[PDB]
């Protein structure tokens, strides 16, 4: 709440500066002492604010998870179907790549998280399963019924299934294009995208 | 063939270091120098096996392109169907998550790659196909028609539908399964790969 609460904005500068370097030398290359350069502040004035380079990047997945359960709320609460999530999904992926990999891509080495970056991996989860609901048979299904301390409401474990598969489907040709792997392959990897979650929409 | 071609041995060792520096600081942070220093060499000896960098990535890229071809091809070449090419995949992959991730995670900033990355990237791409012959309504394989150099070999658009399905399908659960996104959901990811892979085998 109080003034002192500027301390908010810069910190919203040191972390943009943290994505320049995470775009231009990658995460792990990634240091608060070029930041602090960078800035024209002393090294340690800079961990007055982030207490080490996992604290830092802590905060930009936290932050990453943030804005992707954003986009996926905003879906849901008007009213949008499998559909509309799948499409929120891909422009907030495609609107930021160097986010989505933060969370999607290469782990930075040496980085370890702390539990609540799961904890926080949960929320936009929870939509997905909230559409699902849209038990039944299959050997997946019987293993998530023993299985689903991620979500105790209430849904048969066949929505939990196709959750879990919306989200590795469409993430596969997410990080597919993101990763450059659809390049001088000449087809519209979106096309490619609306036929899997077509093939998912209640099969 | 010739003598001289011990050449080739110190380039595997350069490029076993270059592994473990991509593995602790990441590709980009990659650098020839600590490469040479780790070795006891010139810096420029060591120029005068990868004059530059890019020449290094370029040829781990492509390293990891034709391991991955060679699981594949052993897989098919062992009369093995989708179901084993899958399974040749998933082991590629956990068998080497920082080889995976050069190929399909985070871009390494500031490299381009020389096209013959994806004309070695088709190869993978072409036992595949092979297989999801095992043309058909929709969509996107009336798209796929007109748009397939990529395969003059002459499987009807569905079973290159098929083969891309089987591509992102599998690596979106493989990704993000190694992309630690499963850590604390507490089922077990090879069943949802089982499921994924079932679901996609002659649905």
């Amino acid at each position: 709440t109080p003034r002192e609460r500027y301390r908010t904005q810069v910190r919203a500068e040191i972390k943009d500066h943290a994505w320049e370097q995470i775009a231009t030398a990658g995460a792990s290359a990634l240091s608060l002492n070029a930041i602090a350069k960078r800035m024209g502040m002393s090294g340690p004035a800079l961990y007055r604010y982030f207490d080490g380079r996992d604290e830092l990047i802590t905060e930009l997945i936290r932050d990453a998870y943030r804005s992707q359960a954003d986009s996926l709320r905003a879906a849901a609460a008007s009213g949008a179907d499998l559909a509309g999530l799948a499409h929120a999904l891909r422009a907030w992926a495609l609107d930021d790549p160097q986010r989505y990999f933060l969370i999607f891509g290469t782990p930075v080495p040496g980085y370890r998280a702390p539990d609540d970056i799961t904890e926080i991996a949960a929320e936009t989860m929870a939509v997905i399963v909230d559409a699902c609901a849209a038990g039944t048979d299959g050997a997946f299904d019987a293993h998530l019924d023993t299985h689903r301390q991620w979500a105790d409401r209430p849904a048969p474990s066949s929505a939990l299934h196709r959750a879990l598969s919306f989200w590795s489907r469409l993430h596969g040709v997410l990080s597919l294009e993101l990763a450059g792997q659809f390049t001088g392959m000449g087809f519209d990897s979106a096309l490619l995208f609306e036929a899997e979650l077509k093939d998912l929409l209640g099969p």
